């Protein structure tokens, strides 16, 4: 209350798009991301519980990924409270100007996180103005309000399967995140959940790459559950 | 023994700050830039500078302020800081007040200008405090508050292995945008942050505080500013208060 938390009253809570890239063309040389379907199913099932209208889309091209994203922003989120985008794919380690991060489309071409974030800013998507825009990225391999307000990105490149010898048992990250949400999303906010995830991950890999959060929200975000 | 209490106490959910003092705090305050620069005098930074000096002193840090430093001297000050022994400390704070801009980066956006008009990337600054370069802060929170233009765009808004660890970078403005300041009241961001840390540092964690700050600043001026941060922390952070 007192404008300390975003109001998620509406039912459904919002739209959620999951880009699941598994099969890449030969020219790129990017290995098949087998096990990502396990990941996709966990997340689809998850954000569904969080009362979102989840739409999955497999093996998308950089061009097609962008179109799907634009297609989402062209929507009327007017009576909705939040938007969610999840992308599973190989990560691109290009350096950037505004925001870090990129993910490979099936064609081998990258789509920077900065492009993705902006497709959802205030000008491009007035419909979501003042509402929280969440982006979850798992790169396995490879009055007025400010225009960029309410943008929140969780970026993970943590390799590691649930069963360490089996590259097809799924992502230890998604499973850990999914598990933590299942247990605390009912009483803890987004940033609090993600810290539990970040901690769990670090305990699993001392030096290994820890997930980061590019946080530009104005209030806490308590997901709608039960 | 309430919730917040049990929370503050859980070493798994919160960074435990038990040492006295807490650690080092370094404030770099550049106000007078060279002529060749074209950069303006950052009138009002000094009031921001002292507020923070006093603020972090309040939060049990050993504060050291260094003003008007060339890019080279900045790196030097930062190198010496990391070169120290933070073994009996629990946290490290670095504040930078100055002009800034976009810089090509891998993990951390933007850069900050030395008094000489030369740029120092935030990413280079954060990295000076990596686990190898400064094992004395391994696993401990290293905080960075950056008050500098994140870019050139004036936002009108609309009507309504070298990996970061325990790194937390609070940005005054969104990467790519302009950060606003007042000649006699200081920068929106710092004035807001000090005010908020005043009222809540005693009962709220670092991140919670900054949402308040981001929320407050977001309703300001004709031109808009959207504060935010790159959080690579593992736990919540509650400062040691008075």
């Amino acid at each position: 209350n007192a404008d300390l938390a975003y109001i998620l009253s509406m039912e459904p809570c919002g739209h959620c798009l999951i880009i699941n890239n598994v099969n890449f063309c030969r020219e790129s040389g990017l290995r098949t991301r087998t096990g990502s379907n396990i990941d996709c199913e966990k997340l689809r099932r998850r954000f569904s519980s969080l009362h979102f209208m989840v739409e999955v889309k497999g093996d998308l091209t950089a061009k097609k990924m962008v179109l799907a994203l634009l297609e989402l922003a062209r929507q009327d989120h007017g009576a909705l409270d939040c938007c969610v985008v999840v992308i599973l794919s190989h990560g691109c380690q290009a350096s950037h100007l505004q925001f870090p991060g990129a993910v490979y489309g099936t064609d081998g071409c990258p789509v920077s996180v900065e492009k993705i974030v902006n497709i959802f800013n205030g000008t491009s998507c007035p419909s979501l103005g003042g509402k929280p825009k969440l982006f979850f990225i798992q790169a396995c391999g490879g009055s007025s309000l400010p225009t960029p307000s309410d943008i929140f990105v969780s970026y993970s490149t943590f390799p590691g399967f649930v069963s360490w010898r089996d590259p097809k048992s799924g992502s230890w990250y998604v499973e850990t995140l999914d598990d933590i949400f299942e247990q605390w999303a009912h009483s803890e906010d987004l940033q609090s959940l993600l810290l539990r995830v970040a901690n769990a991950v670090s305990v699993k890999g001392i030096y290994k790459q820890m997930p980061g959060c590019f946080n530009f929200l104005r209030k806490k975000l308590f997901f709608k559950t039960s």
